[PDB]
DNA sequence: CGCTAGTCGACAT
DNA sequence: TCGACTAGCG
């Protein structure tokens, strides 16, 4: 949700081919594949037709790692994550408006705007994930849904050690402080990768490379949990933060305007909503998968009171988490629509 | 120049 | 699940 930041940091990426990660485990952020694949098939998917043309999709890619000898886990987004809501809806909006107006292009036979209307109205299952869990696991292949998005659940897994490099469209697992991020990845497994350790390479960041900083600067921009003050982008929120001497970043954000020289109006809900996103990239449940159970993305530090984030997801029994993470669980009937048990 | 909001692009015949 | 582009605005 970061918009513009991959040229805002084109710096520190690197053209790359995925056989650098040869022997090695890579996750992926599967969601983006499945968005990509039912592209193809948007016109069935929309008519309620049966169709399965996406899951071939994902496993070329599936399949292309594997023969470079890669060792693939495939993340699923998981439940709906409330600090995301109102993106949620627009989302939703967005998708029920141009089905409608498809099918009204239907009755006047405008099959070509009703199939650009249909392409854009594409809503991805956890019934379509599902078929692409099955497909990988007969191949041996690793699969995990998230309790929540699986932006932190591969931020998570990079930062843990296990794995290497996350497989993505999504230059924001960075502000989740992701080591290295994919992007862009081919067919073929021709892409393009960004280091954490390289974000110094950045000539415009100035000293908005540590973690920290860096976090601060995305949501500042306007993020998914949080829309930006009128007028600040990367550039500004960059310059704020490089400007500012003081640690505490809710003085900071207070006198904005002051940094930039703009008249800007701070409303007291924005600290608010600033100080939830902030906690969201920081807080927001995965799944420890050795341990099996939820935990936060990073420790509760000394100055957040977890029982207040709500926000970030809510727990759930361990015993839950697992069938969830498992695939086991449907998302929404939160009802059984398998029982793969990994240990057996 | 930087930011915004709208648009449109991803598939693959 | 997202990103790239652009014309217009401050
Ligand atoms: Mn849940
Ligand atoms: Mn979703
Ligand atoms: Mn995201
Ligand atoms: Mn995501
Ligand atoms: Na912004």
């Amino acid at each position: 949700g970061i918009q513009g930041l991959l040229q805002f940091i084109k710096e520190a990426s690197e053209p790359i081919h995925v056989r650098k990660y040869k022997g090695q485990v890579v996750a992926v952020d599967t969601y983006c594949w499945l968005h990509k694949g039912a592209i193809a098939c948007a016109e069935k998917l929309a008519k309620g037709e049966p169709t399965d043309r996406y899951v071939g999709f994902c496993m070329k890619f599936v399949n292309m790692l594997l023969s470079h000898g890669i060792k693939p886990i495939l993340v699923f987004d998981g439940c709906t994550l409330p600090s995301k809501k109102e993106v949620e809806r627009s989302r939703r909006e967005r998708r029920q408006a141009n089905l409608l107006k498809g099918k009204q292009l239907l009755r006047e036979g405008k099959v070509s705007e009703a199939r650009e209307c249909f392409t854009r109205s594409i809503n991805i299952t956890h019934a379509m994930a599902h078929k692409v869990i099955k497909a990988a696991r007969s191949q041996g292949v690793d699969c995990l849904v998230a309790p929540y998005e699986a932006d932190a659940q591969l931020a998570y897994l990079n930062k843990a050690g296990i794995v290497q490099a996350i497989i993505t469209e999504d230059s924001a697992l960075l502000a989740f402080g992701c080591k290295k991020v994919i992007l862009k990845m081919d067919q073929f497994g021709n892409g393009l990768e960004i280091d954490q350790a390289r974000l110094g390479m950045c000539r415009q960041l100035g000293d908005v490379f540590t973690e920290e900083k860096f976090r601060y600067m995305c949501i500042l921009s306007g993020c998914d949990y949080l829309s930006s003050l009128r007028g600040i982008g990367l550039a500004k929120a960059c310059k704020v933060l490089r400007l500012a001497n003081n640690p505490d970043i809710v003085k900071v954000i207070k006198k904005i305007g002051h940094y930039l020289k703009m008249n800007i109006t701070v409303p007291e809900d924005y600290i608010n909503g600033f100080i939830r996103a902030n906690n969201t990239f920081l807080y927001q449940l995965v799944f420890d998968p050795i341990k099996r159970k939820l935990i936060p993305l990073n420790a509760y530090e000394d100055d957040v009171d977890p029982e207040t984030l709500s926000y970030a997801g809510q727990y759930v029994d361990d015993s839950i988490a697992l069938q969830i993470a498992l695939g086991n669980k449907d998302i929404n009937t939160f009802e059984q629509i398998d029982d793969y048990n990994p240990d057996t």
